């Protein structure tokens, strides 16, 4: 059975992946960015609309419900294509092959920022409740086997810089959210990190009241929010099931951390140095690199501009 | 190993069901039966502030013409996330633990009040009937159902529309109403046609212009495929967009392996529960995967039941 | 408190961690090959007694038992740099920082190199017990936080190729060795990785016998040997509990691989794109940082030649 | 959190230390104290065939001249690996269960028949004065001494030399007694001066040419480190090499926060059991990591005594 390497290029927005991923005729496919399903097949300009309301919500126009809904339907819209991506590809997969591959699948994003990365962020600006961010959470498919993603290293005022000159349709400059975004994925890094350690959430929980990080340098921090918690302050079994979940999702993963503060072709390199140390798998049928790649060019060709 | 028996009571709200579940709970020994209730205090208290009542406030503003289908989308939408998070949780927590099928006692059973496709699939799509939700958002919920474990036994209640429109007054929204009653007579319709070999992707054409486990091959038009040729689907060839027919595959997917029941509800509450006590020997069991997955498992049910059902 | 990043550079010999390294004032210090310790400061010529050993199996002129004495023997030579740079800068070691750092600490190979791996290939080569073995792993030291460690990544033939031009005084050009050294470092990236996903060797153990690598793919294979059994085929006691330490030891370990198949140049900057991923923590006094740079200088001078 | 005692009883072997201990393990509760015993078992049979029958007729052959010093250097560090082995892993899974000091009844006492330092530290160094290990060896066992967690308490053994040749005779190699009665005196005489913060760095240049918790500082000269001022461990301008003088750094640190304690076996078994009971008293005790520590601790004890004590 042929080997599938699959990567899944991830991080804050506006560092360099879509370049870094570009820069790069069969055995290696890429599933880029779906903005025609975010500008036109899902909805109409579901950026605009996601940068439109947390600025009403600065300004005192609409109040936090408001927002909280508008947000919360936003991110069904946005992650649609990595869910449905996922779905269909799933069953294709195959056990790890062990320490080339047949088929490399560049993907520009996971299923995670959608469903984990982008709500927590809208939770840290008060445009989001962390009831609805851990329903997006037990709703993060099954980690398969092989599942390497790459997060983003950039000081700062270079990512400020950076993002200044790539900006999206509809969006908005916005440092507060740029600082929580990049909270929320340096807390992903360390949580992945803090799991493989064996670090036990229900043990530590206690900690963020009175070899591997503190569990008040990982995405458990954010669910100590109020809104889950009984008048006694225990956490309901809702909230902590969901939390078992992110667990065992995050657990799994391969993380790896693709520095960007250099030129386009350093980070080229960079990333594809960087998929030396990835797990590849084997596929389930003989006839899935075939499937893979028309999924992957057929995605590219409809929702990649 | 120890067997399990899951069963998954769902259908249009308003015919009998949390009663049915109840009475057959009561008639088993303490601890091999357990029941997994509805969440209401979730609903009401726990994941947001009433959540029923915004969705028919949210209706009943769209038909007077209050606020724009727009609105109401994403209000539906968002609540519709609230109102499936403890099944999808449950759904998660409980994955591991189920093994592979044995045949149609068990050392468990638990009965469970509705499936995630109850608030992934069928209200959304009543929804969009509606008016009130996009086709789109429908089939973003369709993709992320989760995988359909071994076991999954699901019974769909029937009961004719007079009997129904009697036993729920007492809003009423009867356009409601028909919309999910259409729907789940979609969804049997649809698992019928799945095991009976049907292809969506091949009978497609064939749309233009209820029996679960027996019968013949239903038409694609008598089935939930036909709620999804949209116009906002279909792309400039007539075709649907290749991002929604996936969504489409993965209805078929999850649907093709359930195990779906029909349960006639036009009889008296203990009727019910001898009908649906007869019926759970046809249904599939599952292998647990290891041997203190029993106790977990009912101290998982136990624990949910008395934190979200009352 | 100063921030410090430690680098091991490990893996099988032969590939460039050496040249690697060498290309490449105060913020990065690198502790090199003790050769000077292994050729005439510990013993006299201890890389040849271990070839001439091993030879000697080979051809027959002596026994397996002769064979493994020299070779228990002489490991204790070739790991004694490495244990004792370990337990003096134990102390100095604080916390994780999380996701520049004042001191880079560069070092040639970890302890595990000569307390587990070698160990474990010289038992491949039928020139070392089993019970030997798990007594050097018995030894390894505690696992400190931010222990990152390069493993390299080279095929065959072009490992071959390489070895055979930068053989060591006293070094035999051994295939058999090279597939047993390379089968270690393998499984060893597997088994850190099975154990930060979970795997629990005492629950998988069975399936030696009938999303992580299957057990059969990991270090804890090698121990199904015939001498650590009881005569009903259970693990003594003694040696499950040496199979403890050793997932303890590696499943804290940060593993980054290093793909060796390109020019010194590459290997550089590939080895360089590696450590934005790498874990980095606090020194426990504000004088940590000076000492670290004379021992490790001191070190070098010392031994690496 | 439940208190621990942890005893480690060393010493030259031949004073009456396992008596001792088991008389000592025979006065209390079944389970309040436990024996971790001389892993004999794994000396004879599990770890290598026969090691101290090895370790006995490699030095006789060196003594005899049939074999070469480097050959017996090899042997003898093989065997010390295998000799404490049993002791290192013990070690390293009781060290995640010791907390933080008490003070000086308890939980639980555990009685150790030797601690690490027996086979990476007094055996070797017994070994280098015989000649048939090399110092480089010797502090290299020494650098792998695990660390001293808290609550070490060591008991040593004094007998005078013509009682301890009795005892111990019934090959009776009094060179290799005196070596290591002397190991044990300086042993003493090290954590006494490391204890008064005696600094070997410092006091170094005055070499040339007991008591564990008592009395004045001794001399460096009466403590391990004058057995490391062997030549092979000098360089070319007198001083030792920087990884020699490393090692003893760790020397230093591993035996500095020890709790050592003399006991006298010139007296009836039952003489020294009341001896030792009364030493106990002034020994330092530890809290436990986890509140199920204690059972875990008093399994791995069991076990450890069932498969390797006999
Ligand atoms: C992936 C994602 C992005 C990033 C898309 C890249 O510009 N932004 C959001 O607001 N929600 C999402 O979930
Ligand atoms: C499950 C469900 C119900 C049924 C609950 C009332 O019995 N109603 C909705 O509007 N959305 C849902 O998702
Ligand atoms: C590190 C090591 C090497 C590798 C040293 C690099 O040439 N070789 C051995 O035989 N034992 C050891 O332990
Ligand atoms: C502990 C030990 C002993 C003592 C065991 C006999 O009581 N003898 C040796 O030769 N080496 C050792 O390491």
């Amino acid at each position: 059975m042929p080997t599938l390497l699959r990567v899944y290029i991830d991080g804050p927005h506006g560092m360099g992946k879509t370049t870094t991923t570009q820069l790069l005729r069969d055995d290696i496919v890429y599933v880029p960015e779906p903005m025609t399903y975010w500008r036109v097949l899902g909805a109409s300009e579901t950026i605009a609309n996601i940068y439109t309301t947390q600025h009403r919500l600065d300004q005192g126009e609409i109040s936090a419900g408001d927002a909280a809904v508008v947000m919360t339907s936003a991110q069904i819209t946005m992650g649609m294509p990595y869910a449905v991506t996922d779905a269909v590809l799933a069953p294709h997969i195959g056990g790890e092959a062990g320490s080339p591959p047949a088929l490399t699948l560049i993907f520009d994003r996971h299923p995670i920022a959608a469903l984990l990365c982008y709500p927590a962020a809208r939770y840290l600006m008060g445009s989001m409740t962390p009831q609805a961010v851990l329903a997006f959470v037990a709703l993060i498919p099954p980690t398969l086997p092989g599942t390497n993603i790459v997060l983003g290293a950039l000081p700062e005022d270079r990512h400020i810089d950076r993002l200044a000159k790539r900006q999206r349709p509809g969006e908005r400059l916005d440092l507060a959210m740029l600082a929580a975004i990049r909270r929320v994925y340096g807390l992903l890094a360390n949580t992945v990190r803090y799991l493989q350690c064996g670090g036990s959430w229900r043990e530590d929980w206690g900690q963020l009241s009175g070899p591997r990080p503190h569990i008040g340098d990982t995405l458990f921090t954010l669910f100590r929010a109020p809104e889950l918690l009984a008048p006694n302050g225990d956490l309901y079994n809702v909230f902590a099931w969901a939390l078992d979940v992110l667990a065992k999702r995050l657990r799994s993963m391969h993380v790896f951390i693709l520095d960007y503060d250099q030129s386009p072709a350093g980070c080229r390199d960079a990333l594809l140095q960087l998929t030396s140390g990835m797990v590849q798998t084997h596929v389930t049928t003989p006839g899935s690199i075939p499937t893979i790649c028309d999924l992957a060019r057929t995605f590219a060709r409809e929702m990649g501009e």
